[PDB]
């Protein structure tokens, strides 16, 4: 089964873009990436950035996670990221989301040797 370390690079990792280009982008990435193909996924964060420098945060600044776990890392620069959550009328199977632009630090728990991101916590 998939690896929890290509299901973040499947869910979070953009390196084909440096930033969203329309309203659209989060309805295309969120079905593109199959995040709506049982439900609609409620909210995603795309990161467009090389792999290697998102990969590079499991040696950055530990933090707790949101849900206590000790494995979190911030960057310590910003990113460029995409925030992606639902609209009022986003109904399963048609989906649909907000697009919302940000350069902002990220929070992720990694895991594994190599010790890569698993989970994508926080944009902060």
């Amino acid at each position: 089964k998939e690896t929890a370390a290509a299901k973040f690079e499947r869910q979070h990792m953009d390196s084909s873009t440096s930033a969203a280009s329309s309203s659209n982008y989060c309805n295309q990435m969120m079905k593109s990436r199959n995040l709506t193909k049982d439900r609609c996924k409620p909210v995603n964060t795309f990161v467009h950035e090389s792999l290697a420098d998102v990969q590079a945060v499991c040696s950055q600044k530990n933090v707790a996670c949101k849900n206590g776990q000790t494995n979190c890392y911030q960057s310590y620069s910003t990113m460029s990221i995409t925030d992606c959550r639902e609209t009022g009328s986003s109904k399963y199977p048609n989906c649909a989301y907000k697009t919302t632009q940000a350069n902002k630090h990220i929070i992720v728990a990694c895991e594994g040797n190599p010790y890569v991101p698993v989970h994508f916590d926080a944009s902060v």
